[PDB]
């Protein structure tokens, strides 16, 4: 995590969200850095778990208190597929991400892997690039031999630019 | 400025630099002299405006549109600042103020007195200390002060409970 993480943020610290935090495991990564750094996630014992390590996260059940066009970079680690409301994801993501940020996709690969969760709920890249249809991938990696990895970028736009600042 | 802060909040957070509330910060004149006493800061308007201009000027205060997503029990003071009195749903407000104030927790209370002052909001909207623990029913007042000679001041504590205590931690 150490292997591929420093590699996405390196240049870069700023605001970061993680979103669908569940098992709080990438935390401790991210607040390395993070100027802030949101977890979101609708279970409630989690976000408390969270709270109890680590005071200076911002816990959330929702995406609403974030500011517009004020966040660097989204994580969903292992927690888009399962996630409520897909939609309402997507479009939170895209009001609170600023015009240069980064969405950070690791999730389980669409294989028979023995371990993790059933396959019927899992996702690949093009799954995601259909909810994420405003971004493209700029980079790929490999996360675990049963995971995968984007980073994403918002499609260069020349219409309208309706996104608040 | 009629308000001069620097000569009355001292004295009430000196003790006790913690997690603060501004509820109903509105303006944001606040914001600084509580920057100096608060280990996190909470800025709640339902203003979206106002709430944009707090952001702007002090990047380490957290605007909330509401007291939502505030934890329970996690907060030392909550400022209301000639606030209360226009707020909506003040129930709903009584209630989360009771959520997410620690056992041990105070809030301060500034206000327009309720008599005609000429400058202020207009006299019916104005509410005395007797009109504040009717909604603040489950407190009482520990200290007052006078911030400006058209305003008054309470700090409250929570009442001493025998029973049970529901209140979540
Ligand atoms: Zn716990
Ligand atoms: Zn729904
Ligand atoms: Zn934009
Ligand atoms: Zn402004
Ligand atoms: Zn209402
Ligand atoms: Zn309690």
């Amino acid at each position: 995590p150490e292997e591929y993480l420093p590699n996405i943020f390196e240049g870069k610290k700023g605001v970061i969200v993680d979103y669908g935090c569940g098992n709080g495991f990438y935390c401790k990564y991210l607040l390395e850095f993070a100027t802030k750094l949101y977890c979101i996630d609708i279970n409630v014992i989690a976000l408390k778990e969270v709270k109890e390590k680590f005071d200076s996260v911002i816990t959330l059940s929702d995406p609403k208190e974030i500011p517009d066009n004020s966040v660097d970079f989204i994580l969903f680690a292992n927690s888009f597929h399962d996630m409520d409301d897909k939609q309402h994801v997507i479009s939170e993501v895209k009001r609170i991400l600023k015009d240069d940020g980064r969405v950070i996709i690791i999730d389980w690969r669409k294989e028979n892997t023995g371990i993790g969760p059933p396959l019927s709920i899992r996702m690949d890249e093009k799954d995601y690039m259909g909810w994420f249809s405003n971004f493209v991938v700029e980079k790929r990696f490999n996360p675990t031999p049963y995971h995968f990895g984007l980073v994403l970028k918002r499609k260069t736009s020349e219409g309208h630019h309706h996104h608040h600042h």
